[PDB]
């Protein structure tokens, strides 16, 4: 039969939607071509949230693994420990639905590259195994290096080393042993969670193509590094350049607001976010903040009150959107991503607050490599650190040399993207791969 491309998508934080994403345009690239799309009910709800999806995109409800009377014991990650443990038997059962459905075996397996199991799947199914690495190369080549990195530095701890070098890796030569995922050579590298990104970094290497929303100039000899380490690997983003908030917007002078966001699974703890209260209080800076509802109740009484002449707080803002807005002058982030690459497509100046995962690598890049934004003194919100970066960035020449590095790596971007760009060319490559039928 003609092309049935099996899609597995991790249901958590922002990882289904960017994969959403590239399958939309690999559906419009491979007309002849059947998607089945995999993830939880939850998760389908949320991105599939509304007449203009590809007729040959259909999306399949897989299980999210939580018995039917089970009592959570409230354990970070348990949501995702249930889900994970459930998948390879849950992914299965959706596939062998979309076949009956299609008529179609399925011919081609991608699949974020969290779902280090579906190597396997593929190689039993006698299919290519196209994993979507969500985040950016600093972190993919950290899990590809796993080994040799844990070989180099130990397991027993990075106590007093914390500053070393990672210099033994290509590419990384700013990067820190601190600045590090947890799971690599500190954490708790027994949980279920490291194990996974373990055999993953292993297995990697052995994928038919791994993909990622990012363009090969952000650093050549990383791309180098990593085409040298897998069989193919193809960077083609960024997708963003590819494909009540905004009124407000409208009022405010240029570059004058700070947008403030943490994510999707974090908020700061509640002395972090009375620090930050009080910075946007005592300079009086018009802001718009995204904050769960739930974490308000964290917000020093009268905050809102004194504050509602000049800023926002709101559990969901239209992000993209608003770092677009020239109005918008800082973006105080935890440093996921996603959000990185809007605040680039913004020309946004960012305070970076990373947490956790590959936030700390990519606050390195942000502050120490591309310098398109500022650390924010001792790793944690305090009135007065982050006033003075509000200054740097708003008010002081810091903030003009960061706006023409945006400027600068947004052309760049672009062009990896535009008409014989390389991710423009890495993309043609990917779906000649989607494409291709069963062995
Ligand atoms: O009020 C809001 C708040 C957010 N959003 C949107 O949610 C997305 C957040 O993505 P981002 O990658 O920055 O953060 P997060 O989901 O925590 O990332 C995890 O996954 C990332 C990629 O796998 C990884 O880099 C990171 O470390 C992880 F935490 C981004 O597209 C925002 O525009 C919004 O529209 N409105
Ligand atoms: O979604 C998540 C995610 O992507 C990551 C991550 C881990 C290593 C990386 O290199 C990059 C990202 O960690 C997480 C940790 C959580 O407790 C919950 C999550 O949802 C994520």
């Amino acid at each position: 039969t003609n092309p049935h491309v099996a899609v597995l998508a991790f249901p958590f934080s922002t990882h289904a939607a960017p994969l959403l994403a590239v399958v939309r345009r690999l559906a419009a690239a491979a007309p002849h071509a059947v998607f089945s799309f995999f993830s939880t009910s939850q998760s389908n709800a949320s991105i599939f949230h509304d007449h203009t999806m590809q007729c040959n995109i259909k999306s399949y409800d897989i299980s999210d693994g939580v018995p039917e009377g089970y009592v959570f014991a409230g354990r970070p990650q348990e949501d995702i420990e249930l889900f994970t443990r459930a998948a390879p038997e849950s992914f299965r059962q959706g596939m062998v639905m979309a076949v009956a459905e299609t008529g179609r075996p399925v011919s081609c397996l991608v699949a974020d590259a969290f779902i280090w199991f579906a190597a396997d799947m593929a190689a039993e199914m006698g299919v290519a195994w196209l994993p979507f690495w969500t985040a950016g190369p600093n972190s993919l080549s950290t899990h590809v290096y796993i080994d040799e990195i844990r070989e180099k530095i130990g397991v027993s701890g990075i106590q007093g080393r914390e500053d070393e070098l990672l210099n033994f890796i290509p590419g990384m030569s700013k990067v820190r042993f601190r600045d590090l995922q947890e799971g690599i050579v500190f954490g708790n590298l027994n949980s279920l969670f490291s194990r996974m990104l373990h055999r993953m970094g292993q297995v990697l290497p052995k994928a038919t193509a791994v993909f990622i929303n990012s363009f090969e100039e952000l650093d050549d000899s990383l791309t180098n590094d990593l085409k040298s380490k897998l069989k193919t690997y193809l960077n083609i983003g960024p997708f963003n350049l590819i494909t009540g908030c905004l009124q407000w917007l409208k009022e405010r002078k240029p570059t004058s607001v700070v947008y403030i966001s943490f994510g999707t699974v974090t908020t700061p703890p509640p002395a972090e976010v009375v620090a930050l209260s009080e910075a946007l209080e005592a300079s009086r800076v018009p802001f718009i903040w995204s904050l769960r509802d739930k974490a308000r109740v964290h917000l020093p009484e009268g905050f809102l009150e004194k504050t509602r002449g000049y800023g926002m707080v709101v559990p969901w803002a239209p992000q993209a959107e608003v770092l677009a807005h020239e109005a918008v002058g800082a973006f105080v982030t935890h440093c996921g991503w996603n959000s990185l690459w809007e605040s680039v497509a913004g020309g946004v100046p960012l305070i970076c607050r990373p947490f956790f995962g590959d936030q700390r690598l990519n606050g390195r890049m942000v502050e120490d490599v591309l310098e398109i934004g500022v650390r924010i003194e001792g790793g944690v919100f305090t009135k007065s650190g982050l006033m003075s970066c509000f200054d740097q960035i708003l008010s002081q020449e810091k903030g003009k040399k960061l706006r023409e590095n945006l400027r600068a790596l947004r052309e760049t971007a672009d062009r990896a993207v535009g008409p014989k760009g390389s991710s423009t060319e890495n993309f043609i490559t990917l779906v000649d791969l989607v494409s291709k039928p069963k062995d």
